[PDB]
């Protein structure tokens, strides 16, 4: 029977099935935002929202016989596990958080469509040659967070109290968000030279940002021309050293012709 | 009279001519912006409006026939059809949002200047490509935006009352416009989690659209380099398969002393 | 014999000179901030003013003589002229608004040295390439001025009700500055659909700016690889022709070997 | 007794100790954060800083005598060394910028993991090249800054009323942080025409800044581009030199069955 369920997770019929579920319980999932709709049609939804996480648990499940193992070793698949296992949560109890990432489900739609896969795919690549700056730069906020905390944490609070608040108001200040008139005018009434702090924080900031781009663009024309170089230097050296194999059966040729001392 | 009309419609003179109006009826919108203007002059411009709209309309006319099916199939024609049918719209009634509208006839000096109508075109070309991303970026707006709705809006209605209520902060809150002082640290007086939702959203926005950049560049300067590279390819071939042919001549030439074969 | 003087003025000295007044009197603008300073060293200072402002008039009169009609051909010369007529003018006078202009003959140091000059120059070679998109998005404003204005301005006349009010506040949109909270909003709670107009006016401005950026460097990048190849085939295509030059003197001598017999 | 030394200093586990004792030591400087903690475990907090601040001083003499002059001539370590002496300054005096400047000793986890001083210096090896830009637009503040200290400081005293206080708010304007509705607008009110002083002042600042990054682009490419010429010409260069210095000898193997005349 195993080939008999693998010629049906791998149809058009059942992908396109799948994809299609996932789109209009997408637009369902976004008339459950309107309280008017909710209340003329609550139940059709909630009841259909039950049909399709059962269909998909039913779909997960019959792709792990047809893949097992392989499935697990697969990113994409595990996405649509998780989403899918979250969504198996019940619509219950305090912990009410996980009734709304349930519209997590909908990006089982990047999953689905291999044109959206790449973009995903595309995108994550530049992440972990990022990692070690990442790092630094982490480690840049966590010092200057301490110091946020501590030179102004009395007099401010609501903005440098705990170690968590100077995070959030430098992450703040990275974005350039209101941050003279809206954090350092401010903190310059008590303590005047603030700007000490705060214009280096920006300008170090701001400029690792700039660079990173920089670097990541120079960076890979600096392997494009490696390629092209190597597929040129690769030419001169197939020809060439391919017409010294042959400028030198001119000389094994040349010497064959050379009992015109015999005569 | 076919012939005689597409010798008008095609001419020089034509051309320069709606030019020379759409610049004086653009330049006389401005003086209209004025209520001193209008109590003064205001009489000579609505007619003056009214004839360039009808001077208009007849060259629309002339162009299709000297055109026929082909002028509806023309972006920068069909624009003008458009632009100079919402002009037609009542000089008043209707509603009065098609005589705002009417100003858009102006765009009419980039539909009518070849320098412009190309500037616009290398402008639109990056687009369809980028297709996909728009709507990868469009999905992951709207799947925030059902997920902030109901989370804030019960709360926050202002804000986020409604999906398209959602939509709007969240695009607000990808131009990085006022978002922490102005969104979410209110947001997180009553929500003190709210940072779990709006950073991770201001990374992935702001992280798609740099590298979305970085790709654009880094793809186009690749290939660059591929017809570089076979336009280089190729001639080191077209002089180093010369070569080897004229040593095949030499390598004979000296089997040409075969002659020695004459003992 | 006015060549002498044209000795001078082309001479090391007399630059390096004007550089040296060019940044005293530009440390002295400074500290006529300080009133603290202005009251106690005033006279002392306002006559350093009087000094350079007179030298310059001299160098530049110098300069001109020495360069005639070429002079004003110059634009550096033309800056350094009109910034030192600018300082010319009294003071007082009708309006102490050209008594701040002065100061712009600091720029002068930017004249008085390369490098200086050379980035300056530098900077301003992608402008014209760039005249046309100026334009087309110049058109783009002043159409959508003319649309706010006359959308907006009745309820809203600060930001909208005259043509240049328009033009400020839509300039002020596309920096994204305090768009949404304090002015998109604000519209909206008298016109609710005013989005339509103020999401797709940032988007066409943010792509314009940002392709055009992408056109900059990439064309840059393209205009780099047309002179690569010239420069490899130019090489190729030489040497190639190095190789036959030692092929027929290795051709037409294997022909008297040949001719032997 | 050198090379004993020398041969500790130089271990990995020398290194691994000192980096894992800047880890724990940023650890608790996190914790000293709290009030809560610093309560309860406050003492067992100030002696580790103690041992830890001795342990370096150790760490960073064993290393001078190991390099001699070649340690101070080393950036990595000059800083290792300056932070050093800012954590040894006994607690409090009369300023406790120092008892807050020592949390800068946690930035020698960069000066000691290869991998972070590596990206640090990538990021640093930008800027001698804009030393010029940088004078050029330092040039450029000061005379407006002077400008406008000088134009809005009376009516506007807290913006403009030192030429210090002017630097502080083109910095804020350059950053476009809320310069309009903030400084600008509320300018113009006495001012009418102030805008022809902060839109210029920001077209300037604006566009420099990003000139300035597609110059670094664009020039860090032709400088890559160019590697890549020598590298393809290099080979050129070699086959067109030193076959014609192999087949010089088949130069003459032409002329021998010439001379062959003689008798
Ligand atoms: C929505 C948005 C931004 C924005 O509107 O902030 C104003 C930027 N700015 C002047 C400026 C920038 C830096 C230091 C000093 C001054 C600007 C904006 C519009 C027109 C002209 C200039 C800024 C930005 C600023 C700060 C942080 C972040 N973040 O974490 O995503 C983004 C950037 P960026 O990479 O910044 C650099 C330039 C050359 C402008 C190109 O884009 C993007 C990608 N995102
Ligand atoms: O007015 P509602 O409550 O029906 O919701 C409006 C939304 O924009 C449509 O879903
Ligand atoms: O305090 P003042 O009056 O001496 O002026 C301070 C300025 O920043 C010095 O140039
Ligand atoms: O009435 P105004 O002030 O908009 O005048 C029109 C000009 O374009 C700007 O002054
Ligand atoms: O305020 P505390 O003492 O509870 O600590 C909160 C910080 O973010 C943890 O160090
Ligand atoms: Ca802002
Ligand atoms: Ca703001």
């Amino acid at each position: 029977m195993y080939l008999r369920i693998t010629n049906i997770v791998e149809s058009s019929f059942f992908t396109k099935f799948i994809i299609y579920l996932i789109v209009l319980n997408g637009i369902t999932m976004g008339l459950e935002t309107s309280k008017t709709f909710m209340q003329s049609f609550g139940v059709y939804t909630t009841l259909f929202n039950q049909i399709v996480i059962t269909i998909f648990t039913i779909e997960i499940i019959l792709r792990i016989y047809v893949h097992r193992i392989s499935f697990f070793k697969d990113p994409w698949s595990l996405f649509d596990f998780f989403v899918v296992a979250i969504s198996l949560v019940p619509t219950s109890s305090g912990f009410e958080i996980l009734r709304v990432l349930r519209v997590l489900r909908l990006f089982r739609l990047v999953t689905a469509v291999p044109q959206m896969r790449k973009i995903v795919s595309a995108l994550i690549s530049v992440i972990p040659g990022m990692l070690s700056v990442i790092a630094l730069m982490t480690l840049f906020f966590y010092i200057f967070a301490i110091m946020a905390t501590q030179l102004f944490g009395e007099r401010f609070p609501e903005w440098f109290g705990t170690l968590g608040e100077s995070f959030y108001t430098l992450f703040q200040v990275m974005t350039l968000d209101d941050w003279s008139n809206g954090i350092v005018r401010p903190l310059m009434e008590v303590y005047p030279y603030a700007w000490v702090f705060f214009i280096p924080f920006i300008f170090v900031v701001t400029f690792v940002m700039i660079n990173l781009v920089v670097a990541i663009i120079v960076d890979a024309m600096a392997i494009l021309n490696q390629k092209e170089e190597q597929h040129i230097i690769d030419e001169v050296q197939s020809h060439e050293d391919n017409i010294n194999n042959e400028i030198i059966k001119l000389r094994e040729e040349i010497v064959e012709l050379k009992e015109l001392i015999k005569t």
